[PDB]
């Protein structure tokens, strides 16, 4: 049994070498840029634009902690002044940090549990580690947090439902915002019964501090690795966050495009072995999943090792069936082993990725959320197959870019862990989406050698027989009709790939 099958990975397209020449970075109606584009220079910390803080406190922008409209009933007082007073105290014990955060979150005094924070500090860290945390890391995090109005001078628009919009901000700007999120300073993002931001993911880090899960220390180690690095030396690059909503979806049954190339392998991971490729994040509709709470699978691990991803939660509304989020430029700061209960922070990572002409690391991640299936047969219903095709296709498609300038898609068992999908069906769905979007596929089966062989055999069978995307989708519709629709038992009598082979061969 070979470690990989299909097209050699060397034959696949990769960034930035496959990339078209970037246009000049400029703000426009569909592109927010929070730095001085005229002053952007390699190895220099970007200058925020505008020079001085400008506030927008409304339903289309982020509500900044430093806003003069961020008030707290005392008579109205200034929450930002309160944050400053609370955080500029010295911490020598974890209760100090609890008490600090709670001074400007009084309504949550009884609801927010800090057991994981207290245990990390007192019961996991060695004396010298804790001392480095409270004497150096935390005070530095406080200072970049409180620099917010000097760093994030431009209002940040919400990437709201149905918007086709990008935000390009500096890694420094992201570091300052994430320090705020750590100290739980973002207003209107806390109430269980909130309305305005009920359609947005959590941003404040309070649920990282609750409970006694053995994985919280590992999450905190991964994040403090990030925070120690970005507060000790300011990062110099940019990161772009793009919401993409597609209106026109293919008529899959009539699609005449042929399948594209496949490399499939049971070794390697998306994040290590997909350099220069469109990397898939197996997302929740609320991007980043439980990264700021208990979650610790594929999405949350990526969000932790590349923490600049987390800030997407500040401004990215829940994804609808036709939408995705594309993040370009995030930097890897940590290495890890395992997942969930076996997840461990391994060590600090020195990202060696090149930067593009906008000083973004050459790393493009798309968050596409699969459906969470409670019953196995649910996923074969045509509207659910069509839904998955269209989600993957929106994630893969780059309107107005030629195929020769599209990197391969680096993906894997999307939706087939926590979300209960079938890997063989999802693989074919992704192969069809990629084909329609004119991209090759690099599939990581994550240890499953038999799945690698099965995907390869099917793809080569379909390719050799010259079946189009439409031809293959029609075969999915036949499997649903003959084996799933009138099936009363929990599983179908015949499996999908055997069915396809028999259906094609016998005609
Ligand atoms: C193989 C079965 C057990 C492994 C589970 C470990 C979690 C990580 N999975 C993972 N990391 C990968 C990587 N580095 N490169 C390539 N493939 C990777 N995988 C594979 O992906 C499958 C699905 O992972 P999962 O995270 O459960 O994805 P979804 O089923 O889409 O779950 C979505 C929800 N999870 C959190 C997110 O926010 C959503 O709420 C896994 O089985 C595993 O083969």
């Amino acid at each position: 049994d070979k470690k990989w099958l299909g097209t050699p990975i060397e034959e696949m397209r990769r960034m930035p070498r496959c990339g078209i020449r970037l246009p000049l970075l400029r703000p426009s109606a569909n592109h927010t840029v929070t730095i001085r584009v005229d002053l952007l220079r390699a190895g220099e910390v970007p200058k925020p634009f505008p020079t001085h803080y400008k506030d927008l406190w409304d339903n289309k922008h982020v509500k900044m902690p430093c806003s003069e409209q961020n008030l707290y009933p005392v008579t109205a007082g200034s929450r930002w002044e309160l944050i400053q007073t609370a955080l500029l105290n010295k911490f020598t014990r974890p209760q100090n940090l609890k008490d600090a955060i709670l001074k400007y979150n009084v309504a949550y005094s009884k609801k927010w549990d800090f057991t994981a924070l207290i245990d990390f500090w007192d019961k996991v860290l060695e004396e010298a580690e804790a001392q480095h945390l409270y004497q150096s890391i935390l005070p530095d995090m406080v200072k970049i947090a409180l620099c917010l109005p000097n760093i994030c001078t431009q209002p940040i628009p919400l990437l709201a439902a149905a918007m086709n919009h990008s935000i390009t901000m500096s890694q420094e700007q992201i570091a300052s915002l994430l320090a705020n999120a750590f100290f739980c300073t973002f207003p209107r993002r806390n109430a269980k019964m909130k309305s305005e931001y009920s359609s947005y993911p959590d941003i404040n880090f309070n649920r990282l501090f609750e409970g006694r899960s053995s994985r919280k220390p590992e999450k905190l180690k991964t994040l403090f690795c990030y925070f120690r690095r970005v507060t000790a030396a300011a990062p110099t690059g940019l990161v772009t966050f793009t919401r993409q909503s597609l209106e026109d979806f293919p008529e899959w049954e009539r699609c005449e495009k042929p399948l594209t190339r496949l490399h499939v392998t049971y070794e390697g991971t998306i994040e290590e072995n997909g350099q220069g490729m469109l990397q898939v994040d197996f997302a929740n509709r609320f991007v980043g999943g439980g990264v700021t709470s208990a979650g610790l699978v594929q999405e949350e691990i990526r969000f932790l090792i590349n923490p600049e991803l987390i800030i997407s939660r500040l401004f990215t509304e829940v994804l609808d069936h036709n939408e995705c989020l594309i993040i370009t430029g995030t930097e890897q700061y940590s290495e890890y082993t395992g997942y969930a209960e076996t997840y461990r922070w391994s060590r600090s990572h020195e990202d060696g990725s090149e930067r593009d002409d906008w000083q973004r690391r050459c790393t493009e991640i798309v968050a596409i959320d699969a459906l969470h299936f409670r019953r196995y047969l649910d996923q074969f219903v045509p509207e659910k197959m069509r839904r998955e095709l269209n989600k993957a296709y929106c994630g893969f498609l780059r309107p107005g870019v030629s195929s020769e300038n599209l990197s391969a898609v680096a993906t894997g068992n999307w939706g087939c862990g926590a979300f209960g999908g079938d890997a063989r069906l999802k693989a074919l769905i992704q192969i069809l989406a990629a084909a329609a979007a004119e991209r090759d596929v690099v599939y990581f089966t994550f240890g499953d050698s038999e799945l690698m062989r099965d995907i390869y055999s099917m793809h080569i069978f379909l390719t050799e027989r010259k079946l189009t995307v439409g031809d293959v989708y029609k075969l999915l519709l036949r499997y649903y009709n003959e084996e799933c629709r009138n099936c009363s038992t929990p599983g179908p009598d015949i499996k999908l790939y055997p069915f396809i082979y028999h259906a094609v061969e016998s005609c």
